[PDB]
C-alpha cells in the first residue's frame, strides 16, 4: 500500500490525541497570552532548527532527497524574525530549549545522524500539518494578541514561497510515496511517526503548566 496512506491511517489516533490537548484548544478559542505564545513559539524554533539541520545534512541521501525542500518549507529563517520581534534583536541569550523540546530535538538529531530513512517521518508530521493549518492558526494569533498587521510574529505561518498549498502538497505526496522502499521500511516510518506526535504531545503538556 501507499506510504502516505499507511502514515494516514497509522498515526490518526496519535494525532487526534495531540490535536485534543490543552494548549491546541485553548489556542483555538483565542485564550493564549503572550508570554505563554513566546514559550510555545521558543519551543518551534529550537525543533525547527534540529529538524532542517538534519534535513540539510541528509539532502543527498537516497531515502530522503526527494523531499528536500529548503525554499519551499524551511521554517528557520521565519521564526528568527518571530523570535527577534516578540523578544528583541539578543532574544538568543533570553531563552533555553524547554526540557520536552529539548528530548525532541535528541531524537531528531540521532534519527538524521543514525537512521535517516526515518528522517521522513518526522517531516510528514510537521510541513505537511504546517502547510494546511497555516493561514487559520496565524489569523487567531494576531486577533488574540494583537500583533501589527504587517505580519511581525506570524512568519512562522506563511509559506511565502509556495504559490498553492494544495499543489504542492500533492507533489510531495507522489515523492514520498515513489521512494524505494520494502514493506518493512515503511511500518517503521509509521511508527516513528507516532513517536514523533508523542514528542509534540510532551511539548503541548508542558506549555499547558
Amino acid at each position: 500500500a501507499d506510504l502516505s496512506e499507511l502514515l494516514k491511517e497509522g498515526t490518526k489516533e496519535a494525532h487526534d490525541r495531540a490535536e485534543n490537548t490543552q494548549f491546541v484548544k485553548d489556542f483555538l478559542k483565542g485564550n493564549i497570552k503572550k508570554e505563554l505564545f513566546k514559550l510555545a513559539t521558543t519551543a518551534l524554533y529550537f525543533t525547527y532548527s534540529a529538524l532542517e539541520e538534519e534535513m540539510e545534512r541528509n539532502k543527498d541521501h537516497p531515502a530522503f532527497a526527494p523531499l528536500y525542500f529548503p525554499m519551499e518549507l524551511h521554517r528557520k529563517e521565519a521564526l528568527t524574525k518571530d523570535m527577534e520581534y516578540f523578544f528583541g534583536e539578543n532574544w538568543e541569550e533570553q531563552v533555553q530549549c524547554p526540557k520536552a523540546a529539548q528530548k525532541y530535538v535528541e531524537r531528531i538529531h540521532y534519527i538524521g545522524q543514525n537512521e535517516p530513512e526515518l528522517l521522513v517521518a518526522h517531516a510528514y508530521t510537521r510541513y505537511m500539518g504546517d502547510l494546511s493549518g497555516g493561514q487559520v492558526l496565524k489569523k487567531v494569533a494576531q486577533r488574540a494578541l494583537k500583533l501589527p498587521s504587517t505580519g511581525e510574529g506570524t512568519q512562522f505561518y506563511l509559506f511565502e514561497n509556495v504559490d498553492n498549498a494544495q499543489q504542492f502538497k500533492q507533489l510531495y505526496r507522489a515523492r514520498m510515496n515513489a521512494l524505494d522502499l520494502n514493506m518493512k521500511t515503511k511500518e517503521r516510518i509509521v511508527e516513528e511517526a507516532n513517536k514523533a506526535f508523542e514528542y509534540n504531545m510532551q511539548i503541548f503538556n508542558e506549555l499547558d503548566q
